[PDB]
């Protein structure tokens, strides 16, 4: 076993899917949280600037979704087959780039608001629907059992729940994806554990 | 032999990633291109509503980096260990982060102007520092030989010069690696083939 030191800000965010590959895993980490006060003096530190960072016996990491694919990578997580962990890398990176599209950073409280609405009004809906069709009649979204993406959608729904908390009301097979993850033992005990943010 | 089917538009855009794939690796495939005005009825077709998709012996690929992690699974292209191909995967996020920022699809003419030079003038500057830093002196971005990431870097940038051809004028170091790029033979052949689109 290697050590390893996950750093983040205290939000679950963009690290979170790293922290559920931790827990399902069975890796004891370091999950050192900063404060956003803290950030300018880190910045510099990082290679591209940019949080989360995994360091593995000093080897600094960056880019959440490549620490994870690299942390799930031989395991029952990744996918059985080149075509599954191919097919978990795009319902990831489409989560992802859906997920990206709201402007978090806008410092405009106000326009925030307008570009949140619409994506959750008008984008967020028919994506609801894709998800829905292409899960069809299995439990997880990729093979037979879960992958890592199953952890993303839950992630990504959680902190969509948050702002249009009926979004998957016309949606109850993802509503029960989110719940068999919630249900993995190693998950929801982290799911408890977890410190409770809004993000 | 497995038989490739690629469809995205007449341009370079997120498709030119997997082409340079198929060349380097000498990999025989159609290279669909659908006109603008097919759009709107393709996006019914497509899973998710993106291009490109590939078309594998009867299977439906989305999600360009997907996809191209699905062709370099095996080969050389990939990383020459565990931990350089997460960091193959995590500069290639980080070049698409950056590419994504963009606003190509935003239907609003002033909109589209402010960002792209708000992009080129503070952000893509900075990324050239934080890139050219993490190459150093040595030859391919990751590792000892040439990756797909190496291919991203040389992609990406062909379009970033497009809009700021003073992008690279402080940034030698990252030149040589389009033109290194640019030299590998079955990619030189490519550039010389393909058609000769803006974006
Ligand atoms: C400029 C500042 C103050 O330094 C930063 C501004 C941006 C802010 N970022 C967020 O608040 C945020 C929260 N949650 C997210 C969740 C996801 N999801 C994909 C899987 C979950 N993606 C992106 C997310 C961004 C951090 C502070
Ligand atoms: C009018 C339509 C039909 O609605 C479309 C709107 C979107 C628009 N998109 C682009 O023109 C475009 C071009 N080049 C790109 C390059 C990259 N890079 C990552 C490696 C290079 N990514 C993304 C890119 C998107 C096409 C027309
Ligand atoms: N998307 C990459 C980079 C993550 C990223 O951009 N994180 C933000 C906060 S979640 C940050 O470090 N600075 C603010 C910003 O990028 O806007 C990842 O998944 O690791």
């Amino acid at each position: 076993m290697p050590n390893y030191k996950l750093t983040y800000f205290n939000m679950r965010g963009r690290a979170e899917i790293i922290r559920y590959i931790f827990a399902y895993l069975d890796i004891q980490y370091e999950d050192h949280r900063i404060e956003q006060a803290d950030w300018p003096e880190i910045k510099s530190t990082l290679p591209f600037g940019k949080i989360p960072i995994l360091e593995v016996d000093g080897l600094t990491l960056h880019q959440s979704l490549a620490i994870a694919r690299y942390l799930t990578k031989n395991t029952d997580l990744a996918g059985n087959t080149e075509m599954e962990q191919c097919h978990v890398d795009a319902i990831v990176d489409t989560l992802d780039d859906f997920m990206s599209c709201f402007p978090w950073a806008e410092k405009k409280q106000d326009v925030k608001e307008q570009m949140f609405n619409e994506l959750l009004t008008y984008n967020a809906p028919h994506l609801m629907q894709d998800l829905d069709t292409y899960l069809g009649g299995r439990e997880w979204l990729i093979g037979n059992s879960v992958t890592w993406a199953d952890f993303y959608w839950e992630i990504c729904s959680t902190t969509l729940l948050v702002f249009k908390p009926d979004l998957l009301d016309n949606h109850p097979r993802l509503v029960t994806l989110r719940k068999k993850v919630q249900a993995i033992p190693a998950v929801a005990n982290w799911i408890k554990r977890r410190p409770q943010t809004k993000l």
